[PDB]
DNA sequence: CGGTACCCGGGCATA
DNA sequence: CCTATAGATATGCCCGGGTACCG
RNA sequence: UCCGAGCCGGUUGUCGCGCGGUUCAAUCCCUGGUGCGGGUGCUAGUACCGGCUCCGCACUAUCUAUAGGU
């Protein structure tokens, strides 16, 4: 549901000034962290190790308890059967691990809470990592092998040899993924690359649905499909494909946030018994240690604190709950739910409507009907959010601290041999001291955290300045990031949430419209039949591509030729025109046609 | 010295 | 540095450590 | 892996213009913003006329982890 929300604050404003209970609370999160990256590290050594006989069935009862043998050693004692024969199974491989590594076992008490909270985190990492990125990395291995790499450079543009190609790709995969039933004629309809793209496919033992295609057999249970994902990933480390990641782990060894709840706070940071806790409310034994009169624990939308936050030693998220929360394909619809021909009615009665495209350097170009532009670039976004400051100063250390030199030499953590897991567990390691000291460092998480508040601060700056230009009320319309190639979820609708969600959290309608041909029509003749682009050329900008003498055509400036634009004197011959402006007239012209109710007009439509 | 039963705090199960 | 998913705690019961009393 | 923004021109609604001119923005410390009252101070003219800075009331801002993309 929609029932939780965050306010992320400081940490010196988290909690009082009680230097005990502070150092306490960052010797819990530092052992909490380590925990979780032992953890993951060590569930990644059993899957590897155990290839030998069967993939297991991983379940959070497997995470419980490779937890708990990683914090306690041979002193768990589970009561239920299950856990009982993970521990016994996970026993020696868990002590193999922490040999290899030479992990202690901190011996932490009380670590049901944490334990419970990272069991699930990483089981719903499992989860996420398994439903959608099986489906897209078994089709980029079927159009590996199939080398459309190759393919690209051997078929002409449009010609039939193309259709031909693309009707045999979708051929082979509606077999290969269960789409279409085949014929018996299709066992020898299969060339040697194809046979074998056949066979590698079906190694995988892909679970499916009798009666649903494998689509929403992933989704109905994405788990049942780890086995074969983990299988999928060795074949890429054979032919040497891009390696992912079936089993993830948490490499960085920057303090991370760790999850801090009433019963962590009275076992942990404030030391008491469960009985003298239990005997007092939920917030009078909060106050002891967070200051709940800040800001950030004010409540929101009839949101509560009730009890939840997640620190990191430099900044604090603490979670506001609502009293009706959770207590521990049809879908489509949202793919065209929010666009702006299904919002004609609220849109003709928006005080003022802006139209913004969207661009890789000149990430919002907005204009309105007065003609009034704006536009907030990459480098604003760059600049104020701190990010290269950040960058320029965090990765030079390196040169100082040397660690440059330590995380090169790590080999690659993606991938699936035993030995080769070994190997990188041996070599990260090696050097695991010094880098432990030096990301103990509080810069790391201090710039962490003032990313965040750039981040933050740009935002807003944004929002006032789209608000002084523009109004206090005005209705967004944008692009979707139209192309003549790009007809999926994955790539015109999905990048363009983020800012669909930052004026929807400063209560700004946004709306999406097809840009389509938007780059076509010249709005001082209305005619695309005179519109030339990417006629000059000059040397590239970046310092690598232009020092190799690379010279690029202009994308974003356009040309009018039609006399009619044309004054007799000017030499050119052409009227210039940005692309960004172009596409902002065309979207203006698009959205007064469709409230006058006479639709898109014919000549930006896909006929 | 040798052998019992209770109160407490910690640990684990569960939705 | 962008986008996407799941889940975003609390109560009850078992047990094992130490302390109390008789012969 | 290198990059600020606003404005006037070369310019005609023109570029990642390594084109010219001019204004502030930034370096460090800071969770941000909105509407309401005062409370030291700093600014231009005789309480007004404001702007920067805190205090206090409610209105609001979804983060963790991993994964993918570069
Ligand atoms: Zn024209």
């Amino acid at each position: 549901p929609t029932l939780h929300t965050c306010n992320k604050t400081s940490f010196a404003k988290a909690f009082l000034p009680n230097e005990t209970y502070r150092q306490r609370l960052l010797d819990y999160i530092a052992i909490i962290h380590q925990l979780a990256d032992h953890a993951s590290h060590a569930l990644k050594f059993y899957i590897l190790s155990t290839s030998t006989s069967s993939f297991p069935v991983v379940h959070e009862d497997t995470i419980e308890a490779i937890l708990y043998l990683l914090n306690k050693g041979e002193a768990w004692h589970p009561r239920k059967e299950a856990k009982k024969a993970w521990r016994d199974c996970l026993l020696p491989y868990v002590q193999r691990y922490c040999q290899i590594v030479g992990f202690i076992h901190p011996n932490l008490r009380g670590e049901q809470q944490s334990i419970n909270y990272l069991t699930v985190s990483m089981m719903t990492n499992l989860k996420v990592n398994v439903q959608e990125h099986f489906m897209q990395m078994l089709l980029r291995y079927i159009n590996l092998r199939f080398d459309v790499k190759g393919q690209k450079q051997r078929l002409p543009p449009k010609s039939d040899a193309r259709k031909a190609f693309f009707t045999r790709l979708r051929y082979l995969k509606s077999v290969f993924l269960f789409d279409v039933v085949p014929e018996l004629e299709f066992l020898d309809d299969l060339t040697p690359l194809e046979s074998e793209v056949l066979e590698e496919i079906w190694s995988l033992d892909l679970p499916f649905l009798p009666n649903d295609p494998l689509a929403y057999a992933i989704v109905a249970d994405p788990m049942s499909f780890f086995p074969a994902y983990c299988k999928l990933s060795g074949l890429y480390e054979q032919y040497g494909f891009q390696r992912f990641s079936a089993i993830p782990l948490r490499r960085s060894l920057i303090q991370s946030h760790v999850r801090i709840d009433t019963i962590i706070l009275y076992q942990h940071i404030l030391c008491i018994t469960r009985r003298d806790a239990e005997t007092v409310e939920k917030d009078d034994l909060w106050m002891r240690v967070c200051n709940l009169c800040t800001k950030a624990f004010r409540s929101r939308c009839g949101m509560h604190f009730e009890g939840s936050i997640t620190t990191d030693g430099a900044s604090v998220s603490v979670y506001l709950k609502h009293p009706e929360a959770d207590k521990y394909n049809t879908v489509a619809a949202e793919v065209k739910a929010l666009y702006v021909e299904n919002n004609l009615p609220a849109c003709r009665a928006a005080e003022n409507v802006v139209v913004i495209d969207p661009n890789k350097r000149d990430i919002l170009y907005c204009q309105d009907s007065n003609g009034t532009t704006f536009r907030y670039t990459a480098n604003q976004r760059a600049v104020e959010t701190g990010s290269r400051r950040f960058a320029k100063r965090r990765e030079a250390m390196k040169e100082e601290a040397g660690v440059d030199l330590i995380e090169s030499r790590i080999p690659s953590h993606k991938t699936m041999n035993l030995m080769d897991f070994t190997r990188y567990l041996l070599v990260r390691r090696a050097d695991w001291d010094r880098r432990k000291e030096f990301y103990s460092h509080p810069a790391h998480t201090r710039w962490k955290w003032h990313s965040f508040i750039n981040r933050q601060k740009s935002e807003s700056d944004l929002i006032s300045n789209m608000r002084n230009k523009y109004g206090e009320n005005f209705t967004v319309v944008m692009g979707d990031w139209s192309d003549a190639g790009r007809t999926a979820r994955f790539q015109t609708s999905s990048k363009t949430k983020g800012w669909r969600t930052l004026f929807k959290r400063n209560r700004i309608d946004c709306f999406l419209l097809d840009e389509y041909k938007t780059s076509s029509v010249c709005p001082r003749c209305s005619s695309s039949e005179f519109v030339e682009k990417k006629f000059k050329t000059r040397p590239h900008s970046r310092p690598w591509r232009r020092r190799e003498g690379k010279i690029e055509k202009v994308h974003g400036l356009l040309g009018c030729t039609n006399p009619n634009c044309l004054q007799q004197a000017w030499t050119s011959g052409m009227r210039y025109w940005n692309r960004d402006m172009l596409s902002t007239c065309n979207m203006l012209l698009i959205v007064r046609s469709m409230l006058d109710g006479h639709g898109r007009p014919e000549v930006f439509s896909r006929s």
